[PDB]
């Protein structure tokens, strides 16, 4: 009914704020991106540093894995995304088209496509093999904070400081849905649930909400943490108990019971804002990463 996540490893190496951490789908690796313009790879189970991947000319806000765990895509302040072959370290493609900072990115499950969101208020859909932009979506009227494909890649969800979450048809580019609550504070993060029936959205009023989007209504609300300034990732934890996991501006990792909405654990250790968390695909392992005054990544493990 409660997990018992405890610190196992602290991963040090980035020289500026860490922006994002993601587990490879095959569970072997952790990738991290940073304001220090670098991507670093780490052992998911031992926390052992593996390699550094370089090339962006400015800081990196996001990194994501392909489904086969062989490629990474990164989103940078240099207005580009880059596709990387992880084993060789080579930049396969540089995706050019955004006219300002690229803030978020993801592969679709088939991993033939990349979606990106930018400060330029647009969402773009890219072809992985050619590196060319397929669609530019006039998605929002403020910076785009997050983009995510659903389980079969037919849908994209985006969020923005303009207070909206929007659902897009991947194939046509048409806006299928706009989610409005009773109010519209900036939306700082969004992603589909594993089954694709729900979306989880963070707003900069210290609140996480679980939405049934097809019915366009809020089902759950998660509070207790602090989130008023940063685009903090949130996760569905599914390997053990069903949790909601998120970072917080009080330097803690918050874990909620998905159903009761109660806080079931708060992980202490970081010394600055926890901007990013990730959940291991098969083991009860959480990765967390923190901002400039901390710079470390932490690996936590629970027995349930
Ligand atoms: Cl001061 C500051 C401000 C922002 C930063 O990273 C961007 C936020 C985290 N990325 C993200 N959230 C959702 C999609 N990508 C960092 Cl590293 C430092």
């Amino acid at each position: 009914v409660k997990p018992n996540y405890a610190l196992k490893f602290t991963l040090a190496g980035h020289t500026k704020a860490v922006s994002s951490v993601k587990f490879s789908p095959n569970g072997e690796w952790l990738a991290s991106s940073s304001a220090d313009k670098l991507i670093k790879i780490w052992g998911a189970y031992d926390g052992k540093f593996e390699k550094t991947i370089s090339g962006h000319k400015l800081g990196i806000s996001d990194v994501a894995w392909s489904s086969d765990s062989n490629l990474l895509v990164s989103a940078s302040d240099d207005k580009t995304l880059k596709i990387w072959d992880v084993s060789s370290g080579k930049c396969l493609k540089t995706l050019k088209g955004h006219s300002n900072y690229v803030f978020c990115c993801n592969f679709n499950p088939q991993s033939n496509l990349i979606v990106s969101g930018s400060f330029d208020e647009s969402v773009r859909i890219w072809d992985v093999k050619t590196g060319k932009c397929l669609k530019t979506l006039p998605a929002h009227s403020d910076p785009v904070s997050a983009v995510h494909f659903n389980r079969d890649g037919s849908l994209i969800v985006s969020s923005s400081y303009d207070g909206l979450c929007r659902i897009w048809d991947t194939a046509s580019g048409q806006c299928l849905k706009t989610l409005i609550d009773d109010d519209n504070p900036p939306v700082s993060f969004v992603k589909f649930s594993p089954n694709g029936k729900y979306i989880l959205a963070a707003t900069l009023d210290n609140t996480l909400k679980l939405w049934d989007y097809s019915k366009g209504k809020c089902l759950k609300t998660y509070t207790g943490h602090k989130n008023e300034k940063y685009c903090i990732f949130a996760n569905f934890s599914v390997t053990g108990g069903k949790w909601i996991v998120s970072g917080s501006e009080d330097n803690l990792v918050y874990i909620w019971n998905l159903q009761t909405k109660e806080i079931v654990q708060k992980l202490q250790g970081h010394t600055d804002v926890v901007i990013s968390t990730a959940c291991h695909p098969t083991e009860n392992i959480i990765a967390s990463a923190a901002l400039e005054n901390d710079k470390t990544i932490k690996l936590w493990k629970s027995d349930c």
